[PDB]
């Protein structure tokens, strides 16, 4: 709610206000996937923040965490048996896909960050052997598997394992170094920390007329069918800004909202930040891996005030209130779900992960009728789906929000309920399929109990039997609806 998330944030303050003058500038929601200290750090001493190279992120234990590692336990991979091997391949494919920008290099960290570390309470300086041409400034930590071992003029550290003791990856070296990778900005070594990020972009309800240039929106407005009118809103906003561009760099926005990107970009350039690219992949969902729940949001809104939520339960609380509930935009992450059920590219990449553990699915690799039948019916589904996580909706009141929001329900759970009423379906489709069924008809009628319509989510279904339109059957379900 402000300065209680500026007291246990683990950000910079310096890009916080530099985000706030920009969002009372051109108004928009710069939600934060908040970071913690172990890269900002080294961030704000000027070391580059790494694009989707590496995905060694920020690490909890040293002066050198937040630094990406060759041996990959300096990273979230601490302890593990395999993946660190996997990491070690992963910066070794980052070579390879990442060449011209990615090297094998020694560091560069100022050496006031050990000064600094002395006092968050995890290394412990204390045995001293002898190597180097020097009396070795030599440190233990918290863990004493693998140590740091630097020198206090050069900016290399050079760590070993004890030989006295055994190692947990099943290897043994000398003093060799973590050699890193960098973001080589045209041939000046900047290694890599875990880079800034974000949660969403979303400008005010009327701004994206100040975002499209708005003689498309001088022949959209004027129209005389008005569920055709929101559609004649909709369907441009689809056929301009739901298609997200995905690079390396970056990160997954549009073309107008990268363009705010560098503005977010600007924010860094005068303060105390010299890699360049600040924003360079997003929220946890951003991640191109696998999801993460993350429970501390930085919302600044428009005004800037720097709010952070408390928990995840709280943060789809605080979304439904004002986020989406209010008249503000969600341009968002594309038994018991409350609130929220997940999206359709996290449905196209749970449709493309459960066909291979099995090996037969409904729908394959094939050229029947059916199977592609289905296929056009799942893409009716993605298309539903898109125009039920559809925020461009409070041009008219939110009632018709939640009708048009609940109309999209209906259209998609009735071919989802047609399509299982096939040939023999597969039990991991079939139970995948109820699975989604059984969360879209709560989501339905935990709307319809918050809202002041009453009737069972049965019995609506069965008084709508639509051909194929969405021109005529919505005003069967407006009369109703309507009246209350």
């Amino acid at each position: 709610k402000g300065e209680k998330a500026l007291k246990a944030s683990g950000l910079v303050p310096e890009h916080a206000d530099a985000f706030k003058k920009i969002a009372r500038e051109l108004n928009t929601y710069i939600l934060f996937r908040p970071v913690n200290k172990l890269a900002t750090n080294l961030i704000k001493s000027g070391v580059a923040t790494k694009g989707l190279n590496v995905h060694g992120k920020s690490s909890d234990w040293g002066p050198v965490a937040g630094y990406i590692p060759f041996d990959q336990d300096l990273s979230k991979k601490h302890g593990q048996q395999l993946a660190v091997e996997k990491g070690n391949l992963e910066n070794k494919k980052s070579i390879t896909e990442h060449e011209g920008e990615i090297g094998k290099i020694p560091l560069k960290l100022d050496h006031l960050r050990i000064e600094e570390l002395k006092e968050n309470g995890i290394i412990l300086k204390g045995k001293k052997e002898i190597d180097n041409g020097k009396k070795y400034y030599l440190l233990e930590s918290n863990n004493q598997v693998y140590e740091f071992r630097i020198s206090d003029e050069n900016n290399e550290v050079q760590y070993k394992t004890k030989e006295g003791k055994i190692t947990v990856l099943g290897e043994k070296f000398n003093w060799r170094n973590i050699e890193v990778m960098a973001k080589n900005v045209e041939g000046v070594l900047k290694p890599l920390t875990a880079d800034y990020d974000l949660f969403a972009l979303a400008p005010s309800l009327t701004e994206i007329k100040k975002q499209i240039p708005q003689k498309e929106w001088d022949k959209v407005v004027n129209t005389p069918n008005s569920l055709e009118k929101q559609k004649g809103v909709t369907n441009l906003l689809i056929k301009y800004g739901i298609e997200r561009k995905p690079d390396s760099t970056k990160g997954t926005l549009s073309n107008w909202q990268k363009q705010m990107l560098d503005r977010l970009n600007e924010a860094v350039k005068y303060t105390g930040y010299t890699g360049g690219d600040v924003v360079n992949h997003g929220t946890e969902q951003d991640n191109e891996e696998f999801p993460e729940k993350d429970n501390e949001i930085f919302i600044i809104n428009p005004e800037g005030e720097f709010i952070l939520t408390k928990n995840w339960e709280m943060t789809g609380r605080f979304i439904e209130k004002n986020i989406t509930g209010k008249d503000y935009l969600y341009y968002f992450n594309r038994k018991a779900k409350i609130n929220t059920i997940p999206t359709s590219a996290e449905f196209i990449k749970n449709l493309s992960s459960i066909r291979r553990s099995s090996n037969v699915g409904v729908y394959k690799d094939s050229g029947d009728k059916d199977e592609f039948a289905k296929k056009e019916s799942v893409k009716k589904i993605a298309g539903y789906l898109s125009d039920y996580y559809n925020s461009a909706n409070h041009i008219f009141s939110q009632e018709k929000k939640r009708k048009i929001s609940i109309f999209r329900g209906i259209q998609a759970y009735n071919e989802i309920e047609n399509v299982l009423k096939s040939k023999q379906i597969a039990p991991e489709y079939k139970n995948y399929f109820q699975y989604l069924k059984e969360r879209i008809t709560n989501q339905v009628q935990l709307l319809l109990t918050h809202q002041k319509s009453n009737i069972e989510f049965k019995l609506l279904y069965k008084q709508l039997n639509f051909t194929e339109n969405e021109t005529d059957n919505f005003e069967v379900f407006q009369k109703i609806i309507d009246e209350k």
